[PDB]
């Protein structure tokens, strides 16, 4: 089976086994989750969200509806999504923009990543970079600074 | 009447009809939060606080004493703001600088706000953004990367 | 004696007198912690961790293996630590990299913290910045906007 934090709030039936969900995490009805996960404390993951097995995320991390993670994905902690190209309070898409994260790519802790991206395998996204465009497969990239 | 989820610790009175408060916030006392909001998951809001109407806190954000947001708002996941140019462990100022985000701006993911800051009405900041300066109202800004 | 807030998750005995540990915070039962610290709402401490005395910790930060903080630091909002250089799901590295915060200094709000890293005494880290080089003692670093 899985293991459930008694202090998480756990509303998905969709989860494979091996999976671990710790302290003040909130998981939305219709989100799956893959074998063998490890979600971190503090993560939200909503409803429209596919996650592979074998992911690791790290704390403080949301996956926001439109987010697919493939098998063997590190997302680092704080790392931050998003779905909304031009944010305004209760102004609501149509469609939520998507991203992927494609098998085995890796994002560094606290890296920004930018609606409608790709990933793409084995990539490398550096600490506190921001994802403003796809980041071709088994590439490192990271922000200057 | 509002709704604060039962695993939020909600300690003011002063919010307003229609705002959802949702799982692992902490809202002190003095905050007040106007009509129609939206707190996120995994939220802090602290008692010299003053929040408008229609007003989005995505997850993972602290309002700290002397910031004030006001109608209309979006603040992306994560962002994070302050109120303390020079902070040392336990040198506490006689004032904290204040902040205020003008009616209708939008704050992207992951945004670090400078103390003292103004961010004008309809402002878009960009995912990731440093803001060291004040943002006209109506202006996109973003940091080089 | 210490405060350790009931939403809180403390599973470490080694706390000093005077040191709050407040809502929603993970602290697993290797982790040292010295006296009049503040550890507020949404942070995990991890296990081979030690933390000084007068340590100010804000919400939504993670202490990983491998990480020492010393007295008097003052670490921001949301700050990301690392102890992993090319990380990979599930690839569990012999030794976790280390991260030393020398005595009095200071990391703004939302930095991110490269792995291996020495940050110098009463140093100051920009708010937003990425630390990928040790930052020598009193030295103010900031990420270049
Ligand atoms: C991106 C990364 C993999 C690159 O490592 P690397 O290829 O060995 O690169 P180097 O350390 O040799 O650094 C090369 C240059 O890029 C810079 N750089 C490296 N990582 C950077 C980053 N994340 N952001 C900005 N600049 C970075 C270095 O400052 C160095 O600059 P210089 O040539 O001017 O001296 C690594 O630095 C990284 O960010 N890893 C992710 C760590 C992480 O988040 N782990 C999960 C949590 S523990
Ligand atoms: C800032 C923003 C609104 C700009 O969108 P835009 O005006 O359409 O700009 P473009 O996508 O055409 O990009 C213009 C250039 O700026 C860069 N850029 C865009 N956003 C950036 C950002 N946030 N940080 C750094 N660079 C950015 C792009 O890389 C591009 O560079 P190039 O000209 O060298 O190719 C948007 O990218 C953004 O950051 N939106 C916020 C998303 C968000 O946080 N939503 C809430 C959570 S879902
Ligand atoms: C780094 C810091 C201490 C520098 O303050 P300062 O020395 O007075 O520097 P100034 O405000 O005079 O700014 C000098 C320049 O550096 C830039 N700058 C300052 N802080 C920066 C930062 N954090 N990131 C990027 N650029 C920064 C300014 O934009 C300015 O640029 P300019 O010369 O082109 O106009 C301060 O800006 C800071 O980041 N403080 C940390 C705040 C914090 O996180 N507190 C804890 C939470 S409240
Ligand atoms: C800083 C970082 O992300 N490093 C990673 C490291 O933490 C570890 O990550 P992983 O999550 O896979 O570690 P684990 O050993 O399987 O599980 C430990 C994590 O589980 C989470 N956890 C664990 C316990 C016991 C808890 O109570 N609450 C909680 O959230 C956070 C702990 O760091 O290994 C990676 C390769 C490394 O990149
Ligand atoms: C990534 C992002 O911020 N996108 C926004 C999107 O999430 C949505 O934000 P909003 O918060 O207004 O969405 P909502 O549909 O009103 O409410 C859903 C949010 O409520 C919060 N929530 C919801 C539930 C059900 C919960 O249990 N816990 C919890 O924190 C987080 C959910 O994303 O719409 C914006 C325009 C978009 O910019
Ligand atoms: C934005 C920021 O970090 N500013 C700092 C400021 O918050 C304050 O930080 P400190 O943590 O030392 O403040 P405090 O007055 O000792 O304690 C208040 C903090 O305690 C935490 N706390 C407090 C209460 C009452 C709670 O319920 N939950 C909770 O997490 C967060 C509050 O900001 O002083 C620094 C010099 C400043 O740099
Ligand atoms: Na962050």
């Amino acid at each position: 089976g899985h293991m459930i934090h008694k202090l998480a709030d756990v509303q998905s039936k969709n989860i494979g086994s091996g999976t671990r969900i710790w302290q003040f995490c909130v998981v939305l009805p219709s989100a799956i989750i893959g074998e063998n996960c490890n979600i971190c404390s503090h993560c939200f993951i909503e409803n429209d969200v596919k996650i592979g097995n074998n992911v690791t995320i790290k704390c403080g991390v949301q996956i926001w509806d439109g987010i697919e993670i493939e098998d063997d994905v590190f997302i680092g902690p704080n790392v931050t999504f998003c779905n909304d190209k031009y944010p305004r309070s209760k102004q609501y898409p149509k469609e939520f923009s998507k991203t992927i994260i494609k098998k085995g790519a890796s994002i560094g802790a606290n890296a920004t990543i930018l609606p409608g991206i790709t990933i793409g395998e084995n990539a490398m996204i550096g600490a506190g970079a921001i994802v403003t465009k796809d980041v071709l497969p088994h590439v490192t990239y990271y922000s200057k600074i």
